[PDB]
């Protein structure tokens, strides 16, 4: 039986730049770091960034919706996402489609996002205001 | 402050066999699904599939490194292994690190693990046997 998610592995192309940008800009928790990657939790999420030299830096016309939300709490939200954007961060999405989210890229385009929200609180959103076709189980 | 992982989304060439393999293969929850996706948990993860019509069916030799994994005991692992097996579900690695780790691929191409160990285990692991470069912070 699977019980949640035990970690999240991201390729990137230049590792110092990717550490910098999930501990020094993202406040990520680094636990120790290595030639080819970096261990980094947040809150109970295990991150791994690999050094791999496939991974290309790709603008976000050119890949798929696959993306990775962080939570974050209503108080903190809005001056979290000013903070990204004061500093430059390139996005990839303006519409809320999904409630109350920033959408941003790390350096080689991973598609990350900020949200406020758990998927019982989306749920309820949805009931009031569903996508079209919805069904509940 | 980023608090942990709020969801994983994943992009899909095709709703119903994702559907299939992340509820029926895999035993996710099914929570909701809609005409363009579906909201799943699996544990504490809210795994969203969207589909999306720029999603390639993708070989592994195509792909980078980034993957995910999910969490199941020691005592569970050979069986749900077998049945991925059993399902004629391909396997893109052979493990080759600490923990119990099967490799293995959604209909899509995309890159997951089921995993056995913690980060607290793997960094365990590390401090008796360093990886080439490795500090600890
Ligand atoms: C470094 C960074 C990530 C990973 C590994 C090593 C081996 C297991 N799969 C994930
Ligand atoms: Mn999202
Ligand atoms: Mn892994």
């Amino acid at each position: 039986m699977l019980s949640g998610l035990n970690h999240l592995t991201l390729a990137v192309s230049q590792l110092a730049p990717s550490v910098a940008f999930y501990q020094q800009l993202l406040g990520m928790t680094l636990h120790a770091r290595w030639d080819s990657g970096a261990y980094l939790s947040c809150g109970d999420l295990w991150l791994c960034l690999s050094l791999d030299p496939q991974r290309r830096v790709t603008p976000p016309e050119e890949s798929d919706y696959t993306h990775y939300a962080f939570s974050i709490s209503e108080a903190d939200f809005a001056s979290f996402a000013a903070r990204l954007e004061a500093a430059g961060v390139a996005v990839w999405k303006l519409n809320r489609s999904e409630g109350a989210s920033h959408y941003f890229l790390d350096p080689d385009g991973h598609k990350l996002e900020l949200h406020v929200g758990s998927l019982a609180q989306r749920l309820a959103a949805c009931r009031e205001q569903p996508y079209k076709g919805m069904v509940f189980f």
